[PDB]
This record gives C-alpha cells, structure tokens and sequence, in this order.
C-alpha cells in the first residue's frame, strides 16, 4: 500500500517562476518556488535567467524543502531545455508545464511573486533605500523577506495574545 | 529520466465526490469523477453512499480514463475507511484529502456536479419528466448527460461552421 503523500496529506508539488526586481540589481532575477502543500516559499537571486540558474535555485530549494514529487513551471526555455530536463530526471522529479490544477495556471507562485516584491519594497524603504538596495545589504534583506513570508508567525486572523 | 506525466503534460490527478439527485431515485447518489488533466467526467449511480459504492465507481472510471497517479477527495468516511484505503493501495493510486491545489479545495468536481445536475434536469424535462425520471429511462439519460459534458463537441466559443 505504499503511495503518497504523507498519509492523506497534500501531494508534494511545487510551482516555480522567475520574476524581475530591479531593487536587487545587478542580480535582479529572483527565482521563487512555492510548495503547494505547505505554502512555504524559497527565493534565490540570479544575474541572468538561464537553465543553470533554475537548477541552482532548485538545488537550494531541495535542501530547504526536501525533494518534491513534481514541479510545475511555465514553458520558458530555462525550464524546458534539454539541460534542465536532464537535471530533473537525475533527481527523479516529475515536471509539468501543464494544467492539472483547479484554476488558471500557477496562480500560487504569481501571488507569491507579488507578496515578495511588496515585502522587499517595504523592508528596503524601512532601511532608507528608496531605489536600488546596496549590493552588500541585499542577501540579508532577501533572507528577511523570506523569513517574513514563511514564519509569518501571526495573528493575521487571530485573537488577542502575548 | 522516467518521470510523469506524458511529456510536459498535466499530471493524472482526479477529483471525486458524491452528489444527491432525487430525479434519479431510487439510485439517487451520483458518484462523479473529474480528471483534472483533460476535464473528462465519469459519473455512476448508486443506491447508498458506502465505501463499496466509491470502489465500484472508481473501477468504472479506471476502465474509461486509465489508472491515475492520485485521487483527491474530501474526508467522508466512504473515502477514508480502511476498506477504501486498501482498495486504492491494491491499485497503487495515491490518495489525498489535502490541498496541493491552487485555490480552495476541489472546485473542479464541485463545478462538475452543478453542470451535471443542470444537464440532467434539462434533458429530463425535454423528455417530459418534470419530477423523477422513470427507472427504466435513467441509465440512457445519465449516459446522455455524460456524453454532452465530455464530447461537448462545440463552438462554445468558436466561429461559424458546418
């Protein structure tokens, strides 16, 4: 009877996309993965959008979230290249650019991209950076944005507490 | 590199639910499965909602759509019983009652239930049955409703044609 995914729990399927964020230049391409089972997000920054940038991002995401059963992406070439298909086959991860979803596409990662860019803008401005964030402060700020969205430790819709 | 699902195509995941339709009494429980990759629908009628009715329905759906990689259901007991879990393990089909979706729950099968009940009401009324459909005409009418929703062969949003 060995089938997934962790009891009756949700299946381990990720959605990944690249989004451009000039406040993070020169490594302005943010690769973002949302795990649809937990809604956890992993983001990494890249100088150019290539097949290798996608593989480097997923290598980091696997270290953080574990190996997923499948990854959903759009049809960009960094995801459909022979190189990327081989990398995913090496890890045994299924890939779809498909629609076995419940609504139009990969809404989850699109919402994540928006929340992430908003969070980076609010934190950077809080620190006094209204335009590009200085290169030496980018990593900590991106880490801070990722923490804020994942360990949202909140009352976001809760009752009084200390 | 052998991973799913049929190239870059959508993964083979189904959504299944039971819905009550008194026009089909005495076997008024309709079990409905929507394949999220193709949007095909399979419906069967049952006298009572039990674990065995769910297994009988999926046996028919597998003959029509092939064996899926996973099936998503809610937490009703006919789906979480030991009997049903064993049946799914016997076939090697993963089961989730989860949320690895892109919106709230299993909207797909809920929309399917609505379209199906509307279609049965319009066809039955067309035949002169305003209340319960006579037992001997139910199977053909349910088959007609299933055909209408799957081989929707349409211009449903298309240009002039013969």
């Amino acid at each position: 009877p060995l089938r997934e995914p962790r009891g009756l729990g949700p299946l381990q399927i990720w959605q990944t996309d690249f989004t451009l964020e000039p406040r993070m230049a020169p490594r302005s391409w943010l690769a973002v993965t949302v795990d649809t089972a937990s809604s956890a997000i992993v983001v990494t920054q890249h100088g150019r959008v290539t097949s290798v940038a996608a593989q480097h991002h997923w290598a980091t995401a696997i270290a953080v979230l574990g190996r997923p059963k499948a990854i959903k992406t759009d049809n960009g070439s960094c995801f459909t290249s022979k190189s990327t298909r081989e990398w995913l086959a090496r890890w045994g991860i299924a890939h779809t650019t498909g629609i076995p979803g419940n609504s139009q596409g990969q809404a989850m990662v699109e919402r994540a991209n928006r929340l992430l860019k908003d969070k980076i803008r609010v934190l950077a401005e809080g620190d006094g950076f209204m335009k590009r964030i200085p290169t030496s402060k980018q990593g900590e700020l991106l880490a801070k944005a990722m923490y804020a969205l994942n360990h949202f430790e909140r009352g976001e819709n809760t009752k009084t507490n200390l």
